[PDB]
């Protein structure tokens, strides 16, 4: 077994020239109009200017976002997966059809098997219990088999993501562990693409780096390339509270070593995190991160993931003490995807405790002045049902059964436009035309409720727990309220 | 009310020249280094060679990908939720602070919510009941207001989306629909960037174009400027099965008027549609999209949406006209992420008939059917919660087990402990020889029973580390993926 916390060989040092690296490093390829498949779309993302969250904490420097949810697996990872397999394979370690095995918290392996879907490996990944659903969901669809590992095990216990995974190659002829934590291949994408990106993007022109870390590759990859080309850019590190990757180790002293957010922080030093090239870490939490990550994407239209969050929540901080005409760049590792039942969700926010409105909010349903609806049967014809309503003088009736079940809702404006495009005739039952879907409500819940349910639902049908319909409200009767209240 | 079907009053013809259109026409532009907001990145999207599944059903000739899912809103329509934003402003309706509210299945809406959080609009979307919750999940977080519609409301009842944004923009002062179904803003945006980048991207050379139908504004605004620049191209589109918008309408003829499928068919045919530049027709069906679309992902790692599957299942078909050396471009409109708790999920395909057992069965490797019983479990050795941490390395040791589950007094499993993590615990100090073991176990595990499958077995350890096995309370077993792993390949050996 090779540990992913093994102090570091590399005898990089600043101001040491190229020509001494023992790596391989690959320069920028003239990209062909038509992409031969979709690894080639990873990389040359856009660099996007923050226009309201900059300005609103106070910012007087520039803050720009490099948006790296636009690569083919929605992530950053995707760079260090397609470099780690062309090494690999340039090295004669990975052969066609291998077997390829790797401890991720998603990401990393999202974009490896994104990359053996292509190109035709087996791909295993190994994940621990908190990562979301939705990276299962894509992992299956991609094909890779997923097995999961306990959130709280100790890196170097047996049942640890990294245990885990060396466990099964050593089982698996024809395995290989490409390692994120330990392979050059992850730090060097970042040294030789993502920074001279960022580089050519800003003209050269950088004043402050903010970064959040994981594995370290993103951070240490930028970091030398930035201090060899631009050593005026302060490189800002952002490790969530529970993770000791940031020092000094003061900044690390709490009970809690578990958080929601996904991707960054560990409770052991990667082999690839370069501690020496970042001059100052922040803390994050959960709680700042999501905040920061809903406001991304409500302000910004930056439709990005929880450490994205994290980042920016640290750099409205961090780069105060900028002036006007200085410049900050941000890292956003990951997209909203990830997280879609998660920090997305109001009901999973405030279940987890991480959580303004309007004057008819509180109000409840009954003021609204509800009329009784006329209920039919579903027994009746579409031609009485027309009759009826004409009648009676209603545009719609809930269809209610002998034992005063709610069957749906028909409507005069859909029955005759179905009678007459010859969908039904006039002595057919309802079955075609009834809508089925509604939501019952309460006379006593507050329109916020209704406001919500209309969201999912066009009727909402009012009953009380004390058999009777007492009306039915949808989006109209709603908007027609507080219209009229403020007329 | 303006019905989104009057008939087009647009005069062009296929041989005038372009000198006499009397609309606005934009170009695609370089993009600066710098994005002054996400709204740039819309537009430019990649064309990728599709290597294996034109190959598996027989295909001659190249089929190229149109990736439009790579737009900031994750779709086709964030070009033309731009574009009719930036019309509507340059004509003066759209005003600072008015409300944007428009009938949508969904991507117009996610367009239009991105460019109104960005720019300050307010913004309601009208949109069908089918349409997924992933797309109500987006809106709501770009600051949409949400309205939703009977899926099976006759276009031009009261209770239609578009029926719907008509009667409240009549109560909402300063509010617009844009309105996509008659806006020459949506089959501009196409005819004027999509189609060009097309183009360029192909060096002019392509012999057919498939794309799904739903507005009409992607097949038409293509095909008005393909039919001009490359007139041997062939357009085929593509329409749902209960959608009336295919010719000739002998193609229509179906029962139902319902599917699964989002964002393609109507059943009214869209102003913008033009129906004369398309060359034929194909109807589409939801178990083919969803196949096709899950074949996209796994197949060419291309994270699409059902239209494309949609798109795709009919360009195999259609191509098969063509021979080696020609070229056939589809169009793939939209992202897996609207789709996530659906065709993406195996459970929602098996409830919904698209996915049979048959099938699901016949890729499934030979143990897949055996029950956890047959792996030939060990009774494990469990330990009471008031167990210290020392005395837990001890009896794990002594008893020759790396594992217990925490069994209290009354029977109920709290946990899992194992030797390796009580070890590492001690050993960096987190815990002391005389602690409970609280702060180290396990709490998170699935039970399954003897009688279950290896297959469910599998499914159940892609979300948990530990199966605990039980029976209608001992503990038969502790499973885990080495276990899985070591019982197939001992029976292989
Ligand atoms: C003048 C430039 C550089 C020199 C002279 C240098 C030198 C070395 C040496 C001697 C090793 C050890 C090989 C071994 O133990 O088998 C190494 C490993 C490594 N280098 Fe570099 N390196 C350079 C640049 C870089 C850069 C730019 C990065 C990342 C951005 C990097 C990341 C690594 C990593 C991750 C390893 C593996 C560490 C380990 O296994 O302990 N190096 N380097
Ligand atoms: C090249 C010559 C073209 C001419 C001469 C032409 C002409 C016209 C005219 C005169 C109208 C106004 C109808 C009215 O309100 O009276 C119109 C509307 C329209 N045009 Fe064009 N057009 C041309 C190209 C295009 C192209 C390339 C597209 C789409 C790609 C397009 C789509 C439309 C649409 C959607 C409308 C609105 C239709 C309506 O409201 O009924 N046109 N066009
Ligand atoms: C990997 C990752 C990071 C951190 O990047 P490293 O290069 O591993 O430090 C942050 N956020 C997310 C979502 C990630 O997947
Ligand atoms: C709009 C849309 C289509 C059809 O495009 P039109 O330009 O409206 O014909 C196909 N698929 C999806 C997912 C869409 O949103
Ligand atoms: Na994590
Ligand atoms: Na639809």
């Amino acid at each position: 077994w090779i540990r992913p916390d093994a102090p570091s060989r590399c005898t990089w040092q600043l101001g040491r020239p190229a020509s001494e690296s023992p790596h391989h490093h690959t320069a920028p390829a003239k990209s062909p109009k038509i992409l031969p498949d979709i690894l080639k779309k990873i990389g040359d993302t856009p660099m996007v200017r923050i226009n309201k969250i900059g300005k609103k904490f106070g910012l007087k420097c520039e803050l720009l976002a490099k948006c790296e949810f636009f690569n083919a697996g929605g992530s950053v990872k995707d760079r260090i997966s397609l470099r780690m397999i062309e090494d690999a394979e340039r090295d004669g370690t990975l052969k066609p059809g291998d077997t390829i095995i790797e401890p991720t918290s998603g990401n990393t392996g999202i974009g490896l098997a994104l990359a053996a879907a292509v190109r035709g490996y087996r791909c295993i990944i190994v994940m621990p219990e908190k990562m979301s659903s939705e990276k299962v969901d894509v992992l299956r669809a991609l094909g890779a088999e997923i097995v999961r590992t306990p959130t709280n095990a100790r890196f170097d216990s047996p049942e640890s993501h990294v245990g885990v995974a060396w466990r099964l190659k050593n089982e698996i002829p024809n395995s290989h562990i490409l390692d994120q934590y330990r392979n050059a291949s992850n730090p060097l994408a970042h040294y030789d693409t993502t920074a001279d990106e960022i580089l050519q993007q800003c003209d050269g022109k950088l004043d402050m780096l903010v970064a959040s870390v994981g594995t370290g590759g993103t951070i240490t990859g930028i970091a030398r390339k930035l201090k060899e080309k631009c050593p005026g850019c302060r490189i800002i590190g952002v490790d969530p509270e529970g993770s000791i990757l940031a020092e000094p180790e003061e900044l690390n002293q709490t009970e809690q070593t578990t958080y929601e957010v996904e991707g960054i922080g560990y409770d052991f030093i990667p082999t690839v995190l370069d501690r020496t090239v970042v001059d100052k870490w922040f803390k994050s939490n959960d709680e700042e991160a999501f905040t920061f990550a809903r406001m991304l994407i409500a302000q910004e239209g930056l439709l990005c993931g929880g450490s994205a969050g994290s980042t920016v929540a640290v750099a409205v901080k961090a780069a105060q003490e900028l002036q006007e005409g200085q410049r900050c760049v941000v890292i956003l590792p990951d997209s909203v995807r990830n997280y879609m039942t998660k920090f997305l969700s109001d009901r999973w926010m405030l279940q987890k405790g991480f959580l303004k409105k309007p004057w008819w909010w509180h109000l409840r349903v009954q003021e609204l002045g509800l009329s009784a609806p006329l209920t039919v049967l579903p027994t009746i014809t579409c031609g009485h049902t027309i009759e009826i309503l004409r009648e009676k003088g209603f545009d719609q009736a809930p269809v209610v059964d002998e034992a005063g079940v709610i069957l749906g809702m028909v409507t005069l404006g859909n029955m005759l436009s179905s009678l007459l495009a010859g969908k039904v005739q006039p002595s057919d039952q309802v079955g075609k035309v009834i809508y089925k879907q509604f939501k019952q409500i309460r006379l006593t819940d507050t329109l916020g409720r209704l406001s919500h349910i209309l969201e999912m639902d066009h009727f909402a049908l009012v009953v009380h727990e004390q058999q009777m319909v007492f009306g039915v409200v949808t989006a109209i009767d709603l908007l027609n309220f507080v219209a009229a209240q403020e007329r």
